[PDB]
């Protein structure tokens, strides 16, 4: 049988993931509102997590601490304009 709600893996380099995805590249424009938008039309939505001193990253959290690994994969890389593609990747705790 299936594991269950199995844990997360790590990403391409040793780090200890967690229910939230460390965003990247993001546009200089960036807001929590634009951002929950472009999460909350996913499968999975819960809540999304910002930090002061910066606007190229950020943080979502997805359905569960389970699914958020899967929309890594998913968002890899979104085209939120022309010169910035958001980037997904295990946060760490």
């Amino acid at each position: 049988l299936m594991p269950g709600q199995m844990p997360p893996a790590q990403p391409l380099s040793e780090n200890p993931p967690n229910h939230i995805l460390f965003l990247t590249n993001l546009p200089e424009e960036t807001n929590e509102l634009m951002l929950s938008m472009l999460f909350n039309q996913f499968p999975g939505f819960k809540e999304v997590r910002l930090v002061p001193g910066r606007h190229d990253i950020a943080f979502v959290e997805f359905d569960n601490e389970v699914q958020a690994g899967a929309a890594r994969d998913a968002l890899q890389g979104f085209k939120i304009t022309q010169n910035n593609a958001m980037k997904i990747s295990f946060a760490k705790k």
